[PDB]
């Protein structure tokens, strides 16, 4: 009975929605609003708890990048504040390894981070780990074989097709094979033994293409393209399928949710959010 949760986002301004989708019956739940509206945040789950990490509050008055970390408990329907990160990180990537949340890249104003920090929920503390090789914002992050992958993004000058691999036991990064397509703001997840990068922005157009990295062969391969081009999309995996939610298509903030089935290699539109939005954090619990 797991749900896909979607937190925050952007439509005219940063949003406070926490909504959940139930793929078994196609219904949506409206849950407790975020304390502070945020977009460009990342969502992850550790031990049944949903965490909303980083992002930005883009409001009528002004804009503030967020160093915040907040914890949503589905049992109690309440957000609680956690220890903040060392720096604000808008357009952040995040992965979880062994119960620890990794906050990768992102921006603070015009500073494009290569730093990486790790959150320990048992102790409510962030600690810096080794920095990435490249500054990356709008970076997609996936965890496979207890390694953390940082894919694409924007370094401050160049939009990137490069990707790198973090080794927690050695505390070191290495560059891996570059993608076929430059992508910032892509959706990045892991399904079966592969990293998928879906959509994003190549510096000219929003993309519908989708590629996957097979770790055995160290090669990126195109798979079936989404129906909508999209960047700043949310992404998750649920019962063996990839779900992509929202994003910006070049003209509209999308309410479309597409599902990818790897056995048929096809995308289908399975629901719509209650309103169109980009830059959401998404996770499953
Ligand atoms: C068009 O208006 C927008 C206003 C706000 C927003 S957002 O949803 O609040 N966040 C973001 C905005 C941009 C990002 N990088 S990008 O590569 O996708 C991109 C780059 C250039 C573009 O065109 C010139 C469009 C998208 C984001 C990346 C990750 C997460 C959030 C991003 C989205 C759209």
């Amino acid at each position: 009975g797991r749900l896909i949760y979607t937190a925050g986002g952007y439509f005219r301004q940063s949003l406070s929605y926490l909504e959940a989708y139930n793929p078994s019956n196609g219904t949506w739940l409206r849950l407790a609003d975020l304390q502070v509206p945020r977009s460009g945040l990342a969502g992850c789950v550790v031990g049944g708890l949903l965490y909303a990490v980083g992002g930005r509050n883009n409001s009528p008055d002004g804009n503030t990048d967020s160093s915040a970390l907040d914890c949503y408990n589905p049992m109690t329907n309440q957000w609680s504040p956690c220890a903040p990160m060392s720096v604000p990180r808008n357009r952040i990537g995040v992965g979880v390894i062994d119960g620890h949340i990794y906050a990768v890249g992102g921006s603070h104003g015009c500073i494009h981070h290569n730093s990486v920090e790790r959150y320990e929920p048992e102790r409510d503390e962030w600690h810096l780990v080794a920095p990435m090789l490249t500054r990356r914002i709008g970076v997609g992050v996936a965890v496979l074989n207890r390694l953390l992958y940082a894919v694409g993004g924007f370094d401050g000058t160049n939009r990137l097709n490069s990707a790198e691999c973090y080794y927690p036991e050695r505390n070191e990064w290495r560059m891996i094979t570059a993608m076929n397509t430059i992508r910032s703001g892509a959706g990045v997840c892991v399904l079966h033994n592969c990293i998928y990068a879906a959509g994003g922005y190549d510096g000219q157009d929003q993309l519908n293409s989708v590629e996957r990295y097979d770790v055995a062969t160290a090669t990126w391969t195109f798979v079936a393209p989404m129906k909508h081009r999209r960047s700043a999309l949310g992404i998750t995996v649920h019962q063996g399928r990839i779900y992509v939610l929202g994003g910006y298509d070049g003209h509209t903030f999308l309410d479309s949710v597409e599902c990818y089935d790897p056995d048929t290699d096809t995308w289908s539109e399975v629901t719509r959010m209650t309103s169109g939005r980009s830059g959401v954090g998404v996770a499953v619990t």
